[PDB]
């Protein structure tokens, strides 16, 4: 069996695809509206996501790849402390997480070849992971 490729959207300017990471765990659902585009835009992120792990405390460690270029890792906490956060912040162990959030993507420009971001998904304290996803982001080879 090889390993299967999931595709998420394609913009006018990006081709979007994922595969998991690490250990296979419990699946994914992520739909994005309307589908990035690389140069920038705004959107909303449907998740519909049985968890293992307790969603509480929940931060990404980002390893971003420009072109075969790695960056330095970037954290991005998710749930923080009290509200202000994410309903699914409160999701246990077997509770569908079933949300749309906003995002905007500022955008890059300039944009071309291929990028990848692997999401490192860390919740639950004690701290183990959630999930891994590898993102990759392909610039669409006929638009700037
Ligand atoms: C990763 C591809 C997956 C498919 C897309 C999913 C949609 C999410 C994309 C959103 C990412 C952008 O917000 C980041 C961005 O553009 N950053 C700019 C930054 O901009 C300012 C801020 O803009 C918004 O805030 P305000 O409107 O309040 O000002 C950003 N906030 C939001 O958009 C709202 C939320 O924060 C969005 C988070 C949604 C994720 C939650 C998922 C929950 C899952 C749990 C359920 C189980 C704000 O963003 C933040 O503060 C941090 C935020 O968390 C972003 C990171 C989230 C993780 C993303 C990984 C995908 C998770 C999906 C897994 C399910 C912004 O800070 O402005 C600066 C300028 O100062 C700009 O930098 P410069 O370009 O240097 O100026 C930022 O631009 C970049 O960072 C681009 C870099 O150059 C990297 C290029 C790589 C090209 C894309 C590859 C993938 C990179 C993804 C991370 C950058
Ligand atoms: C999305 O873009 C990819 C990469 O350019 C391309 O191979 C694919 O055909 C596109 N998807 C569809 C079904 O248009
Ligand atoms: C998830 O919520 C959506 C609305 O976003 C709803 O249409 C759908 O039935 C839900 N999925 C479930 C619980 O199967």
């Amino acid at each position: 069996e090889a390993q299967k490729q999931y595709w998420v959207c394609n913009s006018s300017d990006a081709s979007i695809s994922y595969t998991y990471c690490d250990k296979m765990q419990y699946p994914i659902s992520i739909n994005v509206n309307p589908c990035i585009e690389l140069k920038g835009s705004k959107g909303l992120l449907h998740i519909f996501y049985i968890p293992r792990r307790d969603l509480k405390q929940l931060y990404f460690n980002l390893y971003i790849t420009v072109n075969t270029m790695n960056l330095p890792k970037r954290k991005e906490v998710i749930c923080r402390g009290s509200d202000d956060d994410y309903s699914f912040c409160r999701a246990l162990k077997g509770e569908t997480v079933n949300t749309t959030i906003s995002f905007s993507f500022k955008g890059i420009k300039f944009s071309k070849g291929k990028y990848k971001c692997v999401v490192e998904a860390i919740s639950g304290s004690p701290e183990e992971m959630l999930f891994c996803l590898e993102f990759v982001i392909l610039h669409q080879p006929n638009s700037n």
